[PDB]
């Protein structure tokens, strides 16, 4: 019993984390196989930052500028590319510690592990989501760029995130591992605002389930609603639109504790217009909704 | 910028993890040179449980009867003996993953990671503290006995924890490892109530500070108090006394803020008496009091 934020275990993508210093400018690198991938920013001065052109700025560096260390050794590298906003530094030596992997871009609201590193050196490990305006909220200090984001199918790593940016709100953005910023964000000191921060419907329901599965029932309700009803009250409540397809991903929870997907939705949508009344749900006073329905099955099944 | 409930990075234990089996109860084992700890209850049959005589049931085991899986591969067990709470099993092979580590017993509201493992094999990484009544609100369902709490400094792991029990009320007691509970906790299957679950409070004013330095200010107000005034109000609200010595923690927390520590208790005063209202401070609708002065100063200086 007990239902905590729980990220995956981090010994797999640690194994990866390099220094990458190009010039006055330190960073975090990815070393999977021979390439090291890392922020395409690594190559700007602050000053560069304001308005980079990163084609030009990438003429004045050769492999020898890139200078990339893992633990206290020093890697050859052999080549290197811009793929979009990440480069791809090749290394003479394959990482040995390289785990299976993928590169998956996730949509909005899907979590993730993020390994916090500073030169080259893992500092913590915390779980993330996809906020649907493709911001991420971290905890991310001056040096933390190419910090990873990450989710683990047993054995295969699928990095899903790499840090790029924090926005002048102190939120955060980054790419998928092709380099892809999530969301319209540009690596560029500019004034780059997010959009409404909304929450996300199908993992509020799902934390839900987690709570009535934990012995938090106190919330349970006499009522139920449509998709069209309970919508509307979502949209009011700056809450996603919730769909068939996240009916259909809720439905092993439903299964589970006999609570109609549809019944929870009525559900919340008193707990949106009543508020809490002081209360907590699994030792919160908000509505969680940075679980998603698998990491809910996950933790209520002890997946290894 | 940003402030998580952040774990330390898992490889180091993740290394250290075993399944350990005798007769048909399978639990998690941590594996330190040529000794794999575990909770002694791997002994018992859960009609043992209900009043195991750990003496008497350990004279019916020997070596053979202690099954110790790291991976895929057994290890042979050359030696057992019970320590307390825990068993040490001697094993023919030190671990070559042993990192550098200490063990060390923590005192209530010291934070520390908890690796949660089934059948030796790691699902995941959170957060947690030792709690006033010495018991910890944690995520673990069947087979995760033997999952353990660590910090570290730099190189060096610290066992703080070692998982053995879920109390009726769902939350969780285990033992340092030199296998002694803590609290009044026992590992028999019979009615044990916990007692008040304080708040930390200079863990509450610690995050309240990193609050301050993350750009999250709302809350601080015109007034200071005193240790004894404050400490009326603590009383009052199931908070834990502060001392000196707690000011004195705060102390570096001060000076990079300049609010000192006394003002910030008259802030935490006002926002125990006049509730939040519905406002959130670093994303939280309660006062968390699970970030100690260290994590907050490790976290917002971005050590590794
Ligand atoms: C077991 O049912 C689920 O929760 C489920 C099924 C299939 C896929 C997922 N992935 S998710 C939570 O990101 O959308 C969850
Ligand atoms: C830097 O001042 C501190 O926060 C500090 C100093 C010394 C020790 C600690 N350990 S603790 C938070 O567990 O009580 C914190």
């Amino acid at each position: 019993s007990g239902f905590r934020k729980m990220a995956f275990p981090s010994g797999k993508v640690e194994g990866c984390m390099v220094q990458v210093t190009c010039g006055t400018t330190t960073l975090n690198g990815l070393w999977l196989d021979d390439v090291v991938y890392c922020p395409r920013h690594v190559i700007c001065t602050s000053e560069d930052m304001l308005n980079p052109n990163y084609e030009d700025l990438l003429i004045r560096k050769s492999n020898h500028n890139f200078l990339v260390q893992a633990g206290n050794v020093q890697l050859r590298v052999i080549g290197h590319s811009m793929q979009n906003c990440v480069l791809k530094l090749k290394v003479d030596t394959a990482n040995p510690k390289t785990p299976k992997y993928k590169f998956v871009r996730i949509q909005p609201g899907q979590t993730f592990s993020v390994l916090a590193c500073y030169n080259g050196s893992p500092s913590g490990v915390y779980q993330c989501a996809m906020r649907p305006n493709f911001t991420i909220k971290g905890s991310f200090l001056n040096g933390s760029c190419g910090s990873v984001g990450f989710n683990i199918d047993y054995d295969c790593v699928s990095f899903c995130y790499m840090h790029h940016m924090e926005l002048p709100t102190g939120v955060h953005a980054g790419t998928d591992l092709e380099g892809n910023f999530y969301g319209p964000f540009v690596d560029r000191q500019t004034a780059q605002a997010a959009g409404t921060d909304t929450t996300i419907t199908v993992n509020v329901l799902a934390w839900l389930y987690a709570a009535v599965i934990n012995g938090d029932r106190w919330f349970l309700n006499r009522f139920t609603t449509t998709l069209n009803d309970f919508n509307l009250v979502a949209m009011k409540y700056n809450y996603e639109p919730l769909t068939q397809d996240h009916v259909d991903i809720l439905g092993p929870l439903s299964a589970q504790t006999g609570i109609a997907v549809l019944d929870m939705c009525a559900s919340l949508k008193e707990l949106l217009q009543n508020g809490m009344n002081g209360r907590t749900i699994l030792g919160s006073a908000l509505l969680e909704d940075e679980f998603t329905p698998f990491d809910v099955v996950r933790q209520c099944s002890g997946v290894t």
